[PDB]
């Protein structure tokens, strides 16, 4: 049996979360109630097996069992289309079906919060019930997110509760962080996005350079035998919890730090901290855990990679062994560059090699590689300089406009929502890392990037309208960012025709906050841009200082919300002249 197996090692509590993340990630268009249904009827068969390792199913694999549990409510085409389809096929057939089905952008009404008076209350009452919910809301709207990381998260929400439902303002204490969580969590999510896009779109190949470098940079005492240990391990965790197979990945994680713990003192100094604490705080402290010093004296690379001779010799024996080796040496060394521009280097190497060992003269051939790469470094190098320079005048705002005019300009068919989105998040890394110095900019602008850019890759591919955005997102991982800094403006995109409805104007905008404000005030911008891709930030300028004008008077105006219908069509007229 193997639900037993799983049991025993996660136990109830856990294993019961576990299951009801899993439920929601699958069908997260079922409500709360039926999700728990499930979820403790399949816990009851569970216990049973634990008892008799043979009992009903017990012999099972999590797949079949999971799989005909959300059958006896997925049939329900009304319900859930789609998903009946599913259900007709067989193992393992029946369970890619539910993971290519999965949506990033689900239609759910969005999640606001009671009062501080109710949750307290709610909480109290309720302590279960309160968290299970949370979960539900979570795993429903990010199908990808990291389980084993929920679990932190959700230890981490109801210590929230705990405390500030028993402190002197409430909302205060709670508020804060609350918030602080939401954020969070979304960053998290995305991180693990990017993850299982590598090795869903790219391969497992790809998904572990990605790691060896990353590792790598983390622990540079560590020894490239014991970083492609930890590779292994980390890929199959990831492999799984991507997945689907949440349970296993949530066991195999625990595996993994209790290991890396164990051999403490063989792989990185800064971990003493991780391991003293408790397993889920331990997994998630090692994951963020802070890179190691670097290895006093350390040869040099050109002596063993480019100055050897036996290169193209070590090359063709195990060139996966050799690159991996080229790719954990220049990393260990460089924490300064990004995992992106390692395996850019990586590649570059590869690629050389190729064409190099096989001439007249190899070591001739090969013996200035290292000149390719200076460009390869100081790219970014200067985006980033450039980047922030603006940042810092513009501030975050201003420079999310700049951002999101740029970005519209060169993939204009992509949905006004996703440029709104996406672009406010390219403007974040300026906040997040302009504040940075150069040794820690790059990683922090440029990984971050990625992920971003990893968004609008998966929102898009759910509805391809642009081929640019194809070719970028599918011709290469790790040359994403370089594809869309080439993009200029679209040179075929015909505009669009005005309509009344294509923004609609009801006054109900002066009650939302002030982010939500800015945030339409930006759908604007974009949707304007759509129309007249030909204008330069003079006329958009004065056009968008005008929709401000609108929204203050209309609003501040003692008018029955009509100014908004009258004066409404009176900008149209204003903003075509321009
Ligand atoms: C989103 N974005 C761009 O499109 C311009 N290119 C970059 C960049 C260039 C090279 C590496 C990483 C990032 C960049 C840099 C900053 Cl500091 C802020 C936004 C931003």
């Amino acid at each position: 049996s193997e639900v037993a197996h799983r049991f025993k090692d996660l136990g109830e509590e856990n294993f019961k979360a576990l299951v009801l993340i899993a439920f929601a990630q699958y069908l997260q268009q079922c409500p709360f109630e039926d999700h728990v249904k499930l979820v403790n009827e399949v816990t009851e068969f569970a216990k049973t097996c634990v008892a008799d390792e043979s009992a009903e199913n017990c012999d099972k694999s999590l797949h079949t069992l999971f799989g005909d549990k959300l059958c006896t409510v997925a049939t329900l085409r009304e319900t859930y289309g789609e998903m009946a389809d599913c259900c007709a096929k067989q193992e393992p057939e029946r369970n890619e079906c539910f993971l290519q089905h999965k949506d990033d952008n689900p239609n759910l009404p969005r999640l606001v919060r009671p009062e501080v008076d109710v949750m307290c209350t709610a909480f109290h009452d309720n302590e279960e019930t309160f968290l299970k919910k949370y979960l539900y809301e979570i795993a429903r709207r990010h199908p990808y997110f990291y389980a084993p990381e929920l679990l932190f998260f959700a230890k981490r929400y109801k210590a929230a509760f705990t405390e500030c439902c028993q402190a002197a303002d409430k909302a205060a204490c709670l508020l804060p962080k609350l918030d602080e969580l939401r954020d969070e969590g979304k960053a998290s999510s995305a991180k693990q996005r990017l993850k299982c896009a590598s090795l869903q779109k790219f391969g497992e190949r790809a998904f572990k350079a990605w790691a060896v470098a990353r590792l790598s940079q983390r622990f540079p005492k560590a020894e490239f035998a014991e970083v492609s240990k930890l590779v292994t391990d980390l890929t199959k965790v990831h492999t799984e919890c991507c997945h689907g197979d949440l349970l296993e990945c949530a066991d195999d994680r625990a595996d993994l730090a209790k290991y890396i713990c164990e051999n403490q003192d063989s792989i990185s100094s800064k971990l003493k901290e991780c391991c003293e604490k408790p397993l889920l705080e331990k997994s998630h402290c090692i994951a963020e855990v802070e890179n190691d010093e670097m290895p006093a004296d350390l040869p040099s690379l050109a002596a063993d990679f480019v100055e050897s001779k036996d290169v193209c010799k070590n090359y063709a024996e195990a060139k996966d062994v050799f690159l991996g080796m080229f790719l954990y040496e220049y990393a260990r060394r460089h924490p300064d560059y990004s995992v992106v521009l390692l395996l850019r280097l990586a590649k570059t190497y590869e690629t050389t090699l190729e064409k190099c060992c096989a001439a007249a003269d190899p070591h001739e051939c090969y013996a200035k590689v290292f000149d390719e790469f200076k460009p390869l470094v100081e790219e970014p190098q200067n985006l980033i300089k450039q980047n922030c320079e603006l940042f810092e005048q513009l501030g975050e705002y201003k420079f999310q406009n700049a951002l999101l005019v740029r970005y519209t300009k060169k993939v204009p068919q992509v949905s006004t929502p996703t440029l709104v989105e996406v672009s406010r998040n390219l403007g974040k890394v300026g906040s997040k890392c302009c504040k940075h110095p150069e040794a820690k900019r790059m990683p922090c602008a440029e990984d971050y990037l990625s992920v971003v850019l990893n968004q609008l890759c998966v929102l898009h591919e759910k509805t391809p309208v642009s081929d640019r955005v194809t070719k970028c997102c599918t011709e290469s991982l790790v040359n994403r960012r370089p594809c869309f800094s080439a993009l200029e403006v679209d040179e075929t995109y015909v505009p669009k025709e005005f309509n009344a409805e294509t923004f609609t104007f009801h006054a109900d905008i002066c009650t939302l906050s002030e982010k939500e404000r800015q945030i339409k005030k930006q759908t604007a911008l974009v949707e304007l841009v759509k129309h007249k891709p030909k204008a330069t930030k003079e006329q958009l300028k004065a056009v968008m200082d005008d929709f401000a004008a609108f929204v203050e008077k209309c609003c501040k105006a003692d008018d029955k919300e009509t100014c908004f219908a009258e004066e409404g069509k009176k900008l149209v007229a204003a903003s075509q002249a321009a």
